[PDB]
């Protein structure tokens, strides 16, 4: 059997990996925890199988993997039990797959969980890495940097006839980021070839932007002026209309004293087809609200 | 001066702090949000001088350490904010404490936070305790064990006429226990004798049980039966009425697989008054409910 579990398949990363796995040639079973929502018909009219099952149940997770080659495993920490669910969850996968034989995982993690970050959701991360690794299950882990995907909801606003983006970043900080597609490619890939990718972790980015430098590509494509501005990280914690703000503001904090350290022309050498934040900016036809 | 700031001063391990100075002879200064609770008023009336601040209002934190000559440092997880807010709380007493030129910060953190534990609510202190060694502020750390005092809220219930301590537990597991009010013995202890407490950590318990163990000595002081009985992770992690469940889930497993390495027979050397966990039971006058 050639099917890979993915969970998180109605969200971004887990989206992503249907999309290449299926395009790759793989059978893809996707958890939801509801079949009967538009998302998961719209996966199931892409073609693939539904099973019903929640990360927080155990008994669940195995019989999703049942019979399964691979699973991709991620989780969010943005829900009522926060991080402490989000650890649980990842390593009840990794239990569930080491229960029902599964012979391949790709687990997303984070840029940085394995460089002592402190950055509370990093850590999970890192702590479900470590338990993978005990298990001996042949994994591979992904270690995405800033999802461009997240200028979606969180993109610069028009302020006097200028695009302000405004992040807690200072002017100076350079950030990598990815593509979710890319993820999905990479994560696909490495099912594809276990030689390379089983013990392997790789850390993902295909662009390394400032904030000014990432105001620029929102201004050169709206044919706008634009500039960044930064935000303090005590305003950044407090802000109400951000989930999990404090936590967020420590990353923020960490990409302006740390960052992420993926090797980009290493990783376009193996992936021709990385995208740039040029090409995510096409890809989804950004316009200004 | 030789006033001590004593933060989270209407909480157990404040509190304790506060009684622990002032039996030295140290003059002290509490911080509070609100000035006007009946918990603050009683630290006035105690002769414990109040300052105004808030643990996330950074320019709050450097008016109450001003001439002061040590800081006792804690923080809490379980608010609004959580682990983040917790996190950027400590890092920003250590700042403050930086800025203002104090002399000697204590800072409570929690056992095994240098083991590599992965439980969110330790990480976070290891993560504060790094942020004190980075910024050179003469500190020392403690890192008490399972708190005594969780048993005035979460103590046994009878069932059948016995006494049940249920908790996330094996029956072997051994769980090492402090007294709160001996954390503020070291404290202050620590701030009277710095030559041998600056830059020492130190882990805190005055006594080591099983679940079997814990459930007899109630069972002893109630003169009536008592017996241990094992709760699973899942289902404490789920517990909608405990706070946090899932993190606290994580540490219970973290219990069972690990643990914490105090040397009790050395801090009894030091602190010969140290509590055992019958001492506690005698203290509080811990009755049936
Ligand atoms: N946004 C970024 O820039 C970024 C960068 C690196 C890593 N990450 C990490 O990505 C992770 C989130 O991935 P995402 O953006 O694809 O998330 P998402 O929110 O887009 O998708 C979450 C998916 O998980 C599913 N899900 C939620 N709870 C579930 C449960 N109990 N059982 C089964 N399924 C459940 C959701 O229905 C959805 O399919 C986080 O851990 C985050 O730290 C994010
Ligand atoms: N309970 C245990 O067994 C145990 C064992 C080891 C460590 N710990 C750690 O102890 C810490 C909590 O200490 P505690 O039990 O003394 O807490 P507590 O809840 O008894 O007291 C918290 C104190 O902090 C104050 N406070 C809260 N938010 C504040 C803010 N924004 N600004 C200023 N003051 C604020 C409160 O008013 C109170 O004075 C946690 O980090 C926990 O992980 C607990
Ligand atoms: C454009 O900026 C954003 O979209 C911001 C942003 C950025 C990241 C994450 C966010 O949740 C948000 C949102 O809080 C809105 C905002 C403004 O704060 C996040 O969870 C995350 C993550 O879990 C893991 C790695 C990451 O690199 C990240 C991020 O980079
Ligand atoms: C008797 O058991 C308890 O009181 C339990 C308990 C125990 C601990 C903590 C709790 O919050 C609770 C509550 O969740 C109720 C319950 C039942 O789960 C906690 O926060 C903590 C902590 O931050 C740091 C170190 C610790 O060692 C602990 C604890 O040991
Ligand atoms: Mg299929």
């Amino acid at each position: 059997n050639r099917t890979i579990l993915v969970t998180g398949a109605t969200g971004t990363q887990g989206g992503a990996t249907v999309r290449a796995l299926l395009a790759r040639g793989r059978p893809v079973r996707a958890l939801v925890r509801d079949p009967g929502t538009d998302a998961a018909r719209a996966l199931a009219a892409a073609g693939v199988s539904l099973v019903t099952g929640d990360l927080n149940d155990q008994a669940s997770l195995r019989a999703a993997m049942a019979d399964v080659h691979g699973v991709f495993s991620v989780q969010t920490f943005m829900t009522p039990g926060g991080l402490g669910a989000e650890l649980r969850q990842g390593r009840a996968v990794a239990d569930a797959a080491a229960a029902t034989g599964v012979r391949h995982v790709v687990y997303s993690s984070v840029g940085g969980a394995d460089r002592a970050s402190g950055v509370p959701h990093f850590e999970t991360k890192w702590t479900i890495e470590r338990h993978l690794r005990s298990l001996g299950v042949p994994t591979t882990v992904l270690r995405p940097t800033f999802f461009m995907d997240n200028f979606a909801a969180w993109g610069p606003q028009a302020v006097d006839g200028t695009l302000v983006v405004r992040l807690p970043l200072k002017p100076q900080t350079r950030v990598q980021l990815i593509a979710a597609e890319d993820i999905g490619v990479f994560a696909a890939t490495a099912f594809d070839d276990p030689d390379t990718y089983v013990g392997a972790a790789l850390e993902l980015a295909g662009d390394e932007l400032t904030g000014p430098e990432l105001a620029a590509r929102f201004g050169e494509l709206a044919g706008m002026p634009a500039r960044f501005e930064e935000r303090s990280l005590d305003e950044a914690a407090a802000d109400p209309w951000i989930p999990y703000s404090h936590e967020i503001a420590v990353m923020f904090e960490w990409f302006q004293t740390d960052g992420y350290a993926a090797d980009i022309a290493a990783l376009r050498a193996r992936h021709p087809g990385l995208r740039t934040f040029a090409d995510w900016l096409r890809a989804i036809g950004w316009r200004v609200p």
